[PDB]
C-alpha cells in the first residue's frame, strides 16, 4: 500500500500552477507518464499487428461477405 | 467448439489457425483489437501532452539540474 503517498496522476490534476513544484517533482511526474507511454506504445505494435494478420486472413478468403471500405474502417 | 464464451484474447490465444475461424469470428476479433488500438492512443495522445507541457515547464528555469540529453531521453 501507498499509505496515502500522492500518484503521479493526483499530483497532476491537484496542481494549478507547475511552477510551484520542483524539477525533482516535475522529473518524477514525466517519468511516470513517459513511463505509461512506453507501455502503451508496445501495446499499440501488438494490437496492430494482429489487425493487419486479421485483415490479411479475411482478404485471403475472396469473398463479399465485408467491402473493401469496412476492411479498411473495421466497420463491423 | 460451440458457445464457450471464450474473450478475444483466449480465442487470439488459443487458435493456431486462423483459417479455423468464421468470417463474423474474425470480424469479432479485429473490431475488438481496433477498438482496443484506438483507446489506449487517445490515452497515448494525453501522455505526450503532459510530458510535453512538463518538458517546457523545466527548460523554462533556465537550470542545469537535468542535462539537454536527460530531459529529451527522461533519463531519471
Ligand atoms: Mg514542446
Amino acid at each position: 500500500g501507498s499509505h496515502m503517498r500522492e500518484s503521479a496522476e493526483e499530483v497532476w490534476g491537484g496542481t494549478e500552477d507547475l511552477t510551484s513544484l520542483s524539477v525533482e517533482e516535475l522529473k518524477g511526474l514525466m517519468a511516470r507518464f513517459d513511463e505509461e507511454e512506453k507501455r502503451i506504445s508496445y501495446r499499440r505494435r501488438v494490437m496492430q499487428g494482429r489487425i493487419d494478420v486479421i485483415r490479411a486472413e479475411i482478404v485471403r478468403r475472396g469473398g463479399a461477405v465485408l467491402s473493401p471500405e469496412e476492411l479498411a474502417r473495421v466497420l463491423m
